[PDB]
Order: structure tokens, then sequence, then C-alpha cells
């Protein structure tokens, strides 16, 4: 019935793939380890909780992009394959694959221009493998450039209250 193999084939591997969303639970122990905090994280007027939370709590945000970057780079071998596949029901999934796993980050205060990746696929036909990798190339292009964002925050990391940003 099986010769050391799985069944609907590892090609998919979104079995795996739904581990790094959940893989975050371990980042998030982090912090904790530091007597940090998950309710203080900001509204509760931080009078005296002046960042109390201190760079334990920032790196943490970090900590996730490194983990994704490595199993993003496993998925890169296995959309290549499906060059021969080309089925758009089959690339479709990893369309909304690469963005799913960018849905779990939302928990650690991290958000991405994902949501304005989503309009590249409108303007664009997304049914085909070589084109695909165009798509991707911007996520883990775009993704290396939030982590510089370290720099000194003030900006997209804590967004400030005054900044509505909304038109």
């Amino acid at each position: 019935s099986s010769i050391g193999l799985v069944e609907r084939t590892n090609a998919a591997l979104e079995s795996s793939s739904k581990d790094l969303k959940n893989k975050i639970l371990k980042i998030k122990k982090e912090a904790t380890g530091k007597g940090v905090l998950f309710e203080a994280f900001t509204g509760l007027k931080t009078g005296s909780k002046v960042t109390s939370g201190g760079l334990a709590l920032r790196e943490a945000k970090v900590q996730a992009i490194v983990e994704t970057g490595k199993f993003l780079k496993i998925i890169e071998e296995e959309a290549l394959k499906l060059k021969e596949t080309g089925n758009s029901g089959q690339f479709l999934a990893m369309f909304d694959l690469m963005l799913e796993v960018v849905e779990s980050l939302e928990d650690v205060g991290i958000i991405g221009l994902k949501a304005r990746v989503l309009e590249e696929s409108k303007n664009n036909p997304i049914n085909t493998a070589e084109r695909l990798l165009a798509a991707k190339a911007q996520i883990e292009n775009q993704l290396k450039v939030v982590k510089e964002k370290q720099n000194i925050e003030n900006g997209g990391e804590k967004k400030n209250n005054k900044s509505k940003k909304k038109k």
C-alpha cells in the first residue's frame, strides 16, 4: 500500500507547511521566558510599563522571519517541480499558501505588505509556473527588507496611535 512514501505524495507539502504558522508557538515562549506578559502589549497606558518588555520582545518578532526564510527555501524546490504539471489548480494553492504563512505572523505584531501582493495576481493572470517564480521573488525580496526595519523602528514597527494611516 506504501513504499516508505506518503499519501497524496509530499508534493503539495501543505502538510509540513501548516507546521510553519504553528511553529511560532515556540517563538512566543521566547519572550515569556524573560517574564514578559502578552497582555501588556500596547494600550495599558504603558505609563509604568515603559517598554518593560525590553529588547527581548522585539527580537522575537524577527526570530520568526528567520524561521520562515528556512521553510520558504524548501518550497522553492517544490514549486519548481510543478513546472511539468503546470496545473493551475495545484499552482493556485501555492499562491494562497506562501501568503497564508504570513497570516499567522500577525499574532506577533508582524504586518507585511502582503495585502498588497494580492493585487499582484489580480493584475497579472497567475496560472503557470515560470511566471509564478516572479511572484515569490517578491515575497523573499520583500521579507529581507522587513528585517532591516529593525534599524530604529519609528515607522513600520510599533505604529504610532496618532498615525491613523487610512487613505
